[PDB]
């Protein structure tokens, strides 16, 4: 049962999930000196409708607002797709510390936190669970957060954590449309790998925005507070979800501009 503490967190993964140390993994240092710039690459288009927020659900090792997901209300296109994919989710990674809660990095330097918004391939695939295993299956914007000033376009989802404050609670979470949340630039680095935890499928085509958003360091302790444990047992905080770094393997990272 794979978790984020020391006994079955990201080093001992590979033992039940030996994809952990595979070739296409997730997430990586973005190293700008060895980005290769396309001019094939379109803009990021986003369009996704605040009708289609469903629920707020606390997951154990973190919490998840997820989407209706039965038609192509909300969307994202361009960058260095053909096809539409589809939102059904977003959430967010924090560490410990402010010093290092980001997944991705870029030139060594580690951000707060970090905001998926995720969706999949609904133009080659009939649902979430067929695409989940493809390798063009899944497109994941990543959003860098840098501790500073509170973020205003935070605060519906923070104010929501109070009814879900322990594992497997779950609440209606509606009226919210997820790209008030991204920066005011799409610039953005793009990678093939993977999702971030188990079960790591090497599915996601990333999208990294160059530019940052804002997080204070008492909205960062409102993901710190949540609880892992179930309602009645002793409180265990959600300290922490983020994975370390893998290797590029070859890879290349992209640039958009
Ligand atoms: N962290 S990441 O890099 O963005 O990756 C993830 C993307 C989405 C989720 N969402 C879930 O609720 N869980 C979840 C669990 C298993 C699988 Cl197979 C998937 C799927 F998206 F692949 F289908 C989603 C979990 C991780
Ligand atoms: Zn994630």
């Amino acid at each position: 049962d794979w978790g984020y503490d020391d006994k079955n967190g990201p080093e001992q993964w590979s033992k039940l999930y030996p994809i952990a140390n595979g070739n296409n993994q997730s997430p990586v240092d973005i190293k700008t000196s060895e980005t290769k710039h396309d001019t094939s690459l379109k803009p990021i288009s986003v369009s996704y409708n605040p009708a289609t927020a469903k629920e707020i659900i606390n997951v154990g090792h973190s919490f998840h607002v997820n989407f209706e997901d039965n038609d192509n209300r909300s969307v994202l296109k361009g960058g260095p797709f053909s096809d539409s994919y589809r939102l059904f989710q977003f959430h967010f990674h924090w560490g410990s510390t402010n010093e290092h809660g980001s997944e991705h990095t870029v030139d060594g330097v580690k951000y707060s936190a970090e905001l998926h918004v995720a969706h999949w391939n609904s133009a080659k695939y009939s649902s979430l669970a067929e695409a989940a295993s493809k390798a063009d299956g899944l497109a994941v914007i990543g959003v860098l957060m840098k501790v500073g000033e509170a973020n205003p376009k935070l605060q519906k989802v923070l104010d929501a954590l109070q009814a879900i404050k322990t594992k497997g609670k779950r609440a209606p979470f509606t009226n919210f449309d997820p790209s008030t949340l991204l920066p005011s630039s799409l610039d953005f680095w793009t990678y093939p790998g993977s999702l971030t935890h188990p079960p790591l499928y090497e599915s996601v085509t990333w999208i990294i925005c160059k530019e940052s958003i804002s997080v204070s360091s008492e909205q960062l302790a409102q993901f710190r507070s949540l609880l892992s444990n179930v309602e009645g047992d002793n409180a265990v905080p959600m300290q922490h979800n983020n994975r370390p770094t893998q290797p590029l393997k070859g890879r290349t990272v992209r640039a958009s501009f």
